This record gives C-alpha cells, structure tokens and sequence, in this order.
C-alpha cells in the first residue's frame, strides 16, 4: 500500500511521517509532500531508518509525484497559529489549502482513501467532498475527517479519573471535531459510571483540550505530537483494512445517512473500499442526547460553510 | 525507570520524546527539559497519548526538577567556531546539573560534535567527583541504523535483520562501519569504499537535501530512542543487550572510542572486542586516530 502525507513538513506532518515510516507494514511506500523546500530532506532523514518502507519527499506546488499510485492520502497541511492571524484568517488559509490539495487528489489518485487532518475538520471535510463532487469522483466511503485525537484524549482522561490502564480504555466519541460538537459517550465506557459533575467536567475538558496545550506552551505552539500519534492510529487502521484485515473499527467524521447532520462522526467498520459499515452510535444518556441535540445547529452551519467556500 | 530528555523542545528532542512516550515500558516516567518556554506544553501535548508513561515538562534555567530520580539522561540540547562554543557550553552546563542531581544516571550525549562533547562531559563529571566511565555514552546509534539501511538496500536484505557494527567516532572519517563482519553478506572493494563514504557523509546528505532547513532530526530521534530503550532494558536486568557507543575504554586507539558494549544493571557490563578487521578497515582505523585524538583534546581543553 502507498500512503501520501500532504503537509509533511509541519510539526504534525513530521511526527505522522516518523510514526508511519516505523509502523507501516513492510513493503509499504510513503510519500511526503509540502510546499516547504525542506520536504525532500525530511524524507531523506526518515529514509535512513531501517524499515521496509520506501520514502520519498517532494516540494513545490505540484503534489502529483507524491500522489501517483497513492492508496491513502493524509492531509495535515495548514496552520494552527500564525502571528497576526485570528480564527477567521486561519480558517480562510486552511480552507484554501484543503481545496487546492483535494483538487490535486481528485486529479491524480481519485480512488484513494482521504483523511483530512487539517482543521476545522467539521468544515474542511465538507470542502473536500464539494471538490471531489465537482470533479465527478466523490466516493462517500473514502473521505474521512480524522477525529482520533478526541478519542485518545478521552481515553487518557477517563483512564486517569477511573484508575485504569490508559491503553485499556476506549471511549466512543461522536458528532464533530470542535468545541460543543465533540460528544464523548462516557455512558458507554464499560465497568464504570460517572456522576453528572464528572460528565460535565470531562466533556468540557475533552472539548477544550487543544487550549490546554496552547496554554502550557505559553501560547508558543499547539498540539502536534499527539495529533501525529492520533493520525497514525487512524492511518494504520485504514491501511490494515485496505489490505483485507477484518473487524477494524474507528470513529471518524464521514458523510452518512443524515439522521443528525450530513457529515457526522460515528463508529465505522473499515474495509477494502474505505467505510464498510457505518455503525450505530448506540444508546445515549440524557446528558448525551441533550448535548447531541444542542450542537446540531452549529455542526450543520460548519458543514454549510464548506459547501459555500468552494463555490464562493 | 525514569528517563530525562534535556533539549526536549528541539527537533531531535521532540521526536525522541514522542517515541519514548509510546515505547518505554509501562510504569516508566519521562521528564522533558529545555530552556525554551514551550517545553512544559510539549509534555502536555504528549501527555494526551494514552500510554502508561507519566510525562512532565520543565523550562527555565534549572533542570533539577527534570533530573530528580532520573535513571537515564539523554542530552540532545544545542543551537562555526561560535556555534561550537555555544554547544560545548550547553553540554558543560547540563552535565554539571546531572552531576548535582542524578550522578548515578546513565548519560547519553547526543549533542554534536559527540567525539568532543563526550570528552567535555567526562571532565565535568570528574571535576564534580562522580565520574563513572561505565555510565557515560556518546550516542552513535544513527551511524549503525544508517549502515543497516544502506547495506540492506544494496544487498536486498530485510532491513530490520541487518546489523552492522560501527566503531571509532561519530564524524566523517572517524566513522568506521565494519562491513566485513556482517553475516551472510560479502562486498566488493568498490562497494566497501562507496558504502563507507555514504555512511561517513550521511549527515551532510541530509543537510543538503533539507536545503537550509537543518539536519537529521527524525532519524536521530529514532536512533536515540533505540539506544535509550536498550539502556532501560539493561538497567531493568535484561540479558544480552548489546549496543555500539562511544565510551572511555582501554585507550588502545583513543581515550574515547566507540565499540560494541554489553549493557547491564550498572551501564556498561563489558566492553567487547572490535574483532577481526579487514585490511580496508585496519587502514581506515589507523587513518582516523589523529583526528579523533584532536577531537577528544578539544573537549578536554574546553573544560580544563
């Protein structure tokens, strides 16, 4: 299988590429692409690690050589924080980058599975889908918003609270990937219960966890290493499914049946063609039902913004 | 076991901390230190990964809180004559903090130029009265993993199964891959000269391909993680853990010299023979001695 990382020179992209060079199955190929001129040197640095994963890097404006033959494209390009740029400015920069890179995908490797890491995922996945539909190549089973950082953060905070081994906790997290749209289903964690205060407190922590890192970095950066790790979990899961492994399940933000919104994160069985089955969210507690209903207005507006970005 | 990374905010340090957060044994502790103000948040970013390694990060001038109870300290801190002096002074400072807070730790020096910075570390520890030659290592593992990669590619081998001993020092002609000792593979004279040149210049290869954006960081993080995980395995009592590293040994060639080491509960358990060298390797070893000895002297003079 061949994986392309678009945005490979950034902090997320370098962490993701290091993890993929060391954990992709033997005989995989990895390409790195970013406008930054350092990118071929990022790939040469990684090529010195003795795993059976061939790696090459590419720069300039044209991602084609990285995309040729790609089975999975992970798009982590964009900016989290830049001097002088406020939320709207960052959104327009990231939206523009996603629109450009997904158009390159649609041209070169339109049958690849695509994982959008670039934030804000609630909107950038809708931009990606609109670009793909315009190209006439959209497959709703092959476009994912990578929401895995919310899952691994939830696993960490629940294992700390509940006195569990961190690698043994798995929290389902549904909805979207920002603020009140992130819905950790603490009611479905087996073996334990939470008080209403613990649910409110953990949900708030999970929904604001990105700030927690910005703050400790004295405003000097944002979550990059954990995002790299989260993206590698999702990329390696998709690779295993694409190679034929069965029973691989991950939550991700995908276009679904529209019960709640056009795009929605829910547990997915993955298979050889991307999503194999969109699994039910299961039973919700009263707090979860209310938080779900409460955020749908916001999530639907996020989605609409991506649609309107691509045309206007 | 507790591992401290000093220089954690840098490219090497962040890559190394990511690998250690995910690969240290359950129940381990990892502390990150760097004067960069970002450091405490580099640890918070990593603390969101759900593995049973507790992580904390520290900034400011005092590495004490990171070094308390540390069993292994990996020093990747740094950043032509002014560049050397800055990096030398950073190693001299950090090794002095190690000598004060965790003098019984195993110390891996990653900061370049290793051939010289290990000598600076040794003289600092000697001046503090806590120098243990079994516990101070120059981390040369990047040369080993590069040699493995390049041999595996040339000879069509599984790269994870190839293990090339590399001896000498960690820069240019002082890097000596013992290609003659790789089981199940044979090399022409041309291949030996070409592989040796590529290994010796691999650091430049990366710098060149990075076009201004710096040197090897991600593969150096992997190399240092391999070496630090081997030290932890040995400290915990695992048998048969062998790694090449630059250490103060018998002085047959130079005061410090990288050779295969059996690791154990107290750092080096045994310094192993370099074994039989081919004629090409013997002439490469003889040819590097004056350079290596000058590198060592530069570090000694820097402290003394």
């Amino acid at each position: 299988m061949k994986v392309a990382v678009l945005g490979a020179a950034g902090g997320i992209g370098q962490a993701l590429a290091l993890l993929l060079k060391t954990q992709l199955p033997s005989g995989s190929e990895l390409s790195l692409y970013d406008i930054a001129p350092v990118t071929p040197g990022v790939a040469v640095d990684l090529s010195h690690i003795p795993t059976a994963v061939k790696i090459k890097g590419f720069s300039g404006e044209d991602a084609t050589p990285a995309l040729e033959g790609a089975d999975v494209v992970l798009i982590s390009a964009g900016v989290a924080r830049k001097p002088g740029m406020d939320r709207s400015d960052l959104f327009n920069v990231n939206a523009g980058i996603v629109k450009n890179l997904v158009q390159q995908v649609a041209k070169t490797c339109p049958k690849a599975c695509i994982g959008i890491i670039t934030n804000p995922v609630n909107t950038t996945v809708a931009i990606a889908a609109e670009v793909l539909k315009k190209a006439g190549v959209y497959d709703k089973n092959k476009l994912f918003g990578v929401t895995t950082l919310d899952i691994i953060r939830s696993n960490t905070f629940v294992a700390e609270l509940k006195g569990k081994q961190p690698g043994e906790v798995e929290v389902p997290v549904i909805g979207g990937h920002s603020g009140v749209t992130i819905l950790p289903l603490l009611s479905q964690v087996p073996g334990v219960s939470f008080t209403e205060q613990e649910v409110a407190d953990l949900t708030k922590r999970i929904q604001n966890a990105g700030t927690e890192v910005v703050e400790a970095k004295a405003g000097g950066g944002s979550a990059t290493l954990s995002m790299g790790q989260a993206a590698a979990r999702f990329g390696l899961s998709l690779v295993r499914a694409l190679q034929g492994e069965q029973g691989v399940v991950e939550c991700a933000y995908v276009e679904g049946d529209g019960q709640y919104a056009r795009f929605f994160s829910q547990p997915l069985l993955l298979g050889k063609n991307g999503v194999e089955e969109r699994k039910s969210i299961g039973t919700l507690s009263a707090f979860e039902q209310n938080a779900l209903e409460g955020m749908l207005d916001t999530l639907k507006k996020d989605i609409a913004l991506g649609e309107e970005f691509v045309n206007k």
